[PDB]
């Protein structure tokens, strides 16, 4: 018996899409700090969670252990971040992922013209997309105590897709899986995560684990 699923088909907000672009098609050095923002915001997302905790400690029900697993899968190409942290409901993915203008993108964009580093995008609360650098699709798969399981998605090209994940499901938190471009492979390496993670991540509060095969 076939399955259907719905899927909402989204424009990124006219300066996410050009970042978007700018990202994508201009070469930047320095990309591996693609992850340090995707840890960054799982930190966060840890931070929010175990905040909430102490008032409700039933928003643990959906998993007490607060840590950050890092999948790289050379079969697939994948490099998979997935934290136990609060996740997004609908709502905080379609303003959190594209939708809503951000503050900074004009500016980060005007910055990195000047020859800013790719690096400095962070400060510019719009870190996610440096998951861009590296990967030609990204698939957010993300779950709040509040709502349910979602499954977002962008090669970019100015859309990405929001469908309720009927997957794997997490319980709680966030999963960004990385469709590593042909070259970006060395984001798979045991050597190059642990390298990447000593240097731009270290002070992060939550354990992080590196599961290789
Ligand atoms: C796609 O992830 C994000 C993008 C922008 C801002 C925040 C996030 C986010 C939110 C949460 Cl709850 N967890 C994680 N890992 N990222």
């Amino acid at each position: 018996p076939m399955e259907e699923e719905e899927v909402e088909t989204f424009a990124f907000q006219a300066e996410i899409a050009q970042l978007m672009s700018l990202i994508i098609n201009t070469f930047y050095s320095n990309k591996e700090i693609f992850l340090r923002e995707l840890i960054s915001n799982s930190s966060d997302a840890l931070d929010k969670i175990r905040y909430e905790s102490l008032t409700d400690p039933s928003k643990l029900d959906s998993g007490k252990e607060l840590h950050i697993n890092l999948i790289p899968n050379k079969q697939d190409r994948t490099l998979t971040i997935v934290d136990t942290g609060i996740g997004m409901t609908k709502a905080d993915l379609i303003n959190n992922l594209g939708t809503i203008a951000k503050s900074g993108t004009k500016a980060f964009m005007e910055a990195l013209q000047a020859g800013a580093d790719i690096s400095m995008i962070g400060q510019f609360g719009v870190g996610f997309y440096s998951a861009y650098l590296v990967a030609e699709k990204v698939t957010v798969i993300t779950k709040h105590n509040d709502d349910e399981q979602y499954a977002w998605e962008s090669s970019a090209g100015g859309s990405f897709t929001v469908r309720t994940d009927t997957g794997e499901p997490m319980g709680r938190g966030t999963k960004v899986i990385l469709h590593l471009k042909e070259d970006q492979t060395e984001y798979l390496e045991e050597r190059r995560i642990k390298e990447i993670v000593k240097k731009h991540s270290q002070f992060i509060g939550y354990p992080i684990t590196l599961f290789v095969e």
